[PDB]
């Protein structure tokens, strides 16, 4: 619903933008044949938002985005993650490899062109209109012979937008030189950990500080000593006037993937298929090993990174059910179909009610291939560590069947084992989790459908899982240090061939491969319909209350700063303050710790120019603003187009979003700029970033 | 703020008249006089209740009637899941030793006990505290034969500021109080035992009883003659609802509080009961849950164990999180060092003495109070084979006549109720596991129960070893183990037995600490005399509440919400809403009863649903509640019952040492919500009719 939007959509949403409280004018925000405040925003790291915030070329995005940077310059020396990192001139900022930000130098309408183009069909089946070769081939053409050796640092992109209806090209500008400035601590800048991830309230300063470098130019340049900092076309002013309850946001960024127009028999595949089975299948995966890793502290050591990257899209489904259930998303798809239904039956044309028949006649038909797909990689794949243990390549089989090449497919396997059985690997919680995982799977799929291995836990073992799985340990060259020794010392293709843990691997992926191929077909058909479908939606209620779905391309979007009444009785309000964090204070709780810093900070209310007017100081606020994955590092603005944040999450109660956005619960979950500046200034002492900064009172 | 005597009713009444109060004093409360007051009961000697008919109806909390319910229930009439409604009067159940008091008259007698007093000689004489003198002193005043007199009534006298003030209590007690109501325990305990101190809150606590009388409605234990009473006082059922801010009052039975507490009882409170309590209910608690999520069987044998420990764990945290960031040591440290300072003044050193007093005994009894809360919490509670058989005297003296079946007979039935059928010797002993190592860890060697000094001297260490030592030879370490002692019993194996040996060395040392603790109550209560009469001296009675002591008391204030934590805040009312949104069909805690959903998706809330078309459940008020006020009845402006109390949010715990303004809320039971449950999901028409509903 409340979307986003393209650049070229400005244009038809600004008198509605400005009813809402815009106060810029429409080009100082975008405008197709000159500088723009779209100039200042950046893909970060091909998968991230960033904003330019000064005149020599200063970058702030999320610390969650930053993250790897942090991580590869930080020492038991200098700890960088842990401690913060604050560069006190531009000669200590830290080069990062294989770093990039993108700019959006010009965007413009192709349809005619490609569409054009297209009518060359050889196939009205075709696929050529979505595919990123053949778009790239008509991009290419557009932009003429060698653009990227007559325009350095320039490239051209085609995307595909409404289910192919409608095409843009871009000109992107990359610069790969861009170096690590500042970042607070990990108490800070991920102050919530996995616990807050998807919360509303929140109490996290999700940021860190870049800088991009370039040639004597300005032009992008790859790491050299003789880079200087770029001077940019734009920059974002910062606000320290704060936010109030109702004041207009709006969010310029790359959101990712959104499935706005999903049939309704496209949400009960969604929910009965792919979220159920991953809620099913999560919750008995993180069950076993919780227990696991509160009966020993070693082994919450060594699964604590994989218990939580289970939990993250474990709770997304979580939410996205819960929308499903409680916000009549089916309804709703549902009724939009039969309106273009109604409208088609009426237009003489009977090609939309045809689209939206396929799209339901082919989900109706992959069902159970789909269903035993999201089971194998819920299940096993996802599920059970051993079924990623090493599987003998073609080639490995044919050098151990009379040369020194034996050795060198020994030294092969035994890397892929160590890395296997690596120091966070517990054969004992993986033989409880496998037991778990395989006992649920073979109760959902029969006997026929099984991969070939599991048929033996019926057939050999007479259905006892727990003895299938210890004789995968007891009898395999991968179910021990010594066991793996005993088959390097002397190996042979045979034992490999026979191996009880290779058989399940080479198995499981089997099937796995097998489901993949079988439902790729199907794809297609629903594609091409959607095209239909999409084209009918446009035309019967227009491109201006109906958003483009995200294809990680640049948007926009705008709402207001307000709370939200979670369930009966209780409301979380706009704006989260540092009272918060030291109400959530707990020393013997890595996530929980505060930074004595800004402990001392919030002790001595030193709060400068960056508290409100009540003398708080504000930490994070949300905002009505629809954003999915990719708008994390988002900048945010005030009616005047001043920086009063960074996007760095959404609440789980609209997850749901990416197909309906939710008005009364869905919010983009924003750390306050004053928060920001307060951290680089009382916490981190950067003065000279402060200074570089424009910061308007 | 507080929970004042009746008496200070006159006192209060022009600041609650300013906060909204429309109804006239003598009303609410008069001391020679029918008034509100005598609608008020204490229902079974530990609940409020109230009188909402002229034909004795009585409403009070489902928890309050949930063993009169259970009581009743059979496999064939389940009462407690289906509720239970009596469609006429000869249908109301009778109830075994229930009883219902009502306060018919209150008097100061503190000048009365003061001038006996002063005939007692030793200065240090605990009698001014003694209900044994203190009864003496009140059949002295009412008469040798006062209840042959008035029949049905009783009195009583009772301390008030620790022995400053004395009350004497006419009682009229009510022993045939019939069951007449209840709703399932899905709407009577909707959150169960995951919603226990929590607000919002969306449970429908409420039961109904009757009481029963003689032909002239005269007190009488349970007779098929007995008739309805027709009482001189009942109260009005409103259905105007509740709003923000609207003025809220309370009359009932607070059990303590500890409003006189000095800073260094608050310290102690805090790192000897409330962390002891804590760390050791921690650790059993976390074994006990392991354990019931592994069999689902353990799961049923262990969820009532669970949910009891859980109850005052939950009240501990709270109350800790209260003396951590309500500052509660800091506001008594600046209540005593005011009296000190105004005392130095007058040239009276005794309010400082009797503080130092107050401190010297609480640092000198540290140790002694710190192995009690350890033994107590560790073992005595956090073990169930502490409390297994020991041989009595008799029993012994028995097995070494031919009555020595007799004995066996006798410590059988003990040992069968020990190992019943909720009772796992596997989950006990890791339980005893997990709580001995803590409990060695804490209470060095020459301070432990004599047969604890076997782990080292015997076991070289080994907690495990000594656990599986116990019940590997004892008698009561198995049903096959117990029929072989039983075949051929002999004195030397029980007094050798290492689970007996066990039981008797933990009661022993839990007995001997109490006996050595128990002298340092009474310089503490002496010093409290003085302190509380400095304290009233100085700054007044009004603002500073007698401590509760299970006896009436009003509290006022009004409906509204609070924020718990930074940008989160808590309305004042829950609705139907809140319990469809929290409905669970594969958890019994949060089963939505079937009627009452139909109610809901049909919205057939007649009369009772607020202005907007919403079904009201539930509120909070600012009003001063704490244990004892369960059932109390919740007043308008006009004294038109508005709800029942039920429980109090976790934040508000330490509201019984100081209360929080802020954070501490009573949690009620919406009076629409109560006939809503009569009328559409009990059908009982008979108890809307008897009630007199106020538009
Ligand atoms: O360091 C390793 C290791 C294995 C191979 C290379 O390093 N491990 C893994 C297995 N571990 C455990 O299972 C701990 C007993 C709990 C921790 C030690
Ligand atoms: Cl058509
Ligand atoms: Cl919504
Ligand atoms: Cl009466």
């Amino acid at each position: 619903d409340e979307g986003m939007w393209l650049m070229q959509q400005l244009g038809r949403k600004y008198a509605q933008m400005k009813e809402r409280g815009l106060k810029m004018k429409e080009y100082d925000l975008y405008n197709p044949n000159g500088t723009s405040l779209k100039d200042a925003v950046v893909l970060f790291d091909g998968g991230c938002t960033g904003e330019v915030v000064s005149d020599r070329g200063l970058v702030l995005t999320n610390h969650h985005c930053g993250y790897d940077m942090i991580q590869a310059h930080s020492t038991l020396e200098h700890n960088y993650l842990e401690n913060g990192f604050w560069a006190m001139r531009e000669a200590d900022e830290l080069p990062n490899k294989d770093i990039s930000v993108v700019f959006i130098d010009k965007i413009e309408d192709v349809t005619d062109y490609v569409k054009k183009e297209l009518k060359a069909i050889k196939d009205p089946n075709s696929m050529d209109y979505l595919s990123p070769k053949y778009l790239q081939k008509l991009a290419d053409k557009k932009a003429g012979k060698n653009f990227s050796a007559k325009n350095p640092g320039l490239s051209v992109e085609i995307k595909a937008f409404y289910g192919g209806n409608l095409y843009l090209m871009f000109t992107k500008k990359t610069y790969t030189d861009v170096r690590l400035v500042g970042a607070p601590p990990s108490s800070i800048g991920k102050f919530g950990a996995d616990t807050d991830n998807w919360i509303w309230p929140r109490h996290t300063g999700d940021f860190s500080i870049f800088r991009i470098y370039a040639d004597k130019n300005g032009n992008p340049a790859p790491y050299s000593e003789d880079n200087v900092p770029l001077k940019p076309k734009r920059f974002f002013n910062i606000s320290l006037g704060g936010v109030q309850e109702n004041d207009y946001a709006m969010i310029m960024g790359f959101p990712g993937t959104t499935h706005r127009y999903f049939t309704a028999s496209e949400v009960d595949e969604w929910k009965s298929i792919d979220n159920d089975i991953r809620i099913r299948m999560r919750d008995i995966r993180q069950g076993v090993m919780l227990r696991e890793m509160l009966a020993d502290p070693q082994i919450k050591i060594m699964y604590s990174a994989k218990y939580a990257a289970s939990q993250n899209a474990y709770k997304r489904a979580i939410g996205a059910n819960w929308a499903i259930k409680t916000r009549g998303l089916r309804q709703n798809k549902q009724a939009m179909q039969d309106r273009l239904i109604a409208w088609g039956a009426k237009q003489g044309t009977p090609r939309y009610e045809e689209a939206v028949h396929e799209i339901d006649a082919t989900v109706a038909k992959r069902a159970d291939l789909r269903r035993r797909y999201w089971m194998i990689e819920e299940g096993i794949i996802r599920g059970i560590e051993f079924a990623r243990s090493p599987i003998p390549t073609e080639d490995e089989t044919k050098a151990l069947q009379d040369a020194s090449a034996r050795k060198e497919a020994i030294d092969k396997i035994r890397t892929r084992y160590s890395k296997f059985a690596n120091k966070d690997y517990s054969a004992e919680v993986d033989k409880k989790v496998a037991v778990a995982m395989l006992t649920e799977y073979l109760k959902e799929i029969p006997y026929e459908n099984l991969p070939l291995h599991l048929r033996l836990v019926k057939d050999r073992f007479a259905g006892d899982v727990q003895a299938y799985v210890d004789d995968i340990f007891a009898r395999s060259v991968f179910g021990s240090e010594a066991q793996f020794d005993a088959f390097a010392a002397v190996p042979s293709v045979e034992k490999l061939a026979e191996d009880p843990m290779v058989l399940f691997a080479s198995s499981v992926f089997d099937e796995y491969r097998k489901l993949y191929n079988e439902l790729r077909p199907y794809d297609d058909p629903i594609l091409r319909a959607q095209r239909t479908y999409i084209a009918g939606l446009l035309e019967m209620d227009g491109d201006q209350d109906q958003f483009p779905d995200a294809n990680l391309t640049l948007r926009f979007t705008y709402g207001q700063v307000k709370g939200y009444s979670p369930r009966d009785n209780v409301y979380y309000g706009h704006q989260t303050t540092l009272d918060g964090v030291m109400e959530k204070e707990d020393p013997d709780n890595w996530e929980f710790v505060v930074d004595p810093k800004l402990k001392a900070v919030y002790e001595r209310k030193d709060f400068g120019r960056y508290a409100d007017r009540s003398g708080r100081m504000p930490v994070a606020f949300c905002a009505t603003t629809h954003t999915t994955g990719g708008n994390s590092g988002s900048p945010v603005m005030n009616a005047n187009g001043e920086l009063i944040g960074l996007n760095f999450d959404r609440n789980w109660e609209g997850v749901g979003g990416d197909i309906q956005y939710l008005a009364d619960y869905q919010r983009s979950i924003i750390v306050d700029i004053r928060y920001v500046l307060l951290v680089i200034d009382k916490v981190g002492g950067c003065q000279r970033l402060l200074d570089e900064m424009n910061i308007v009172p």
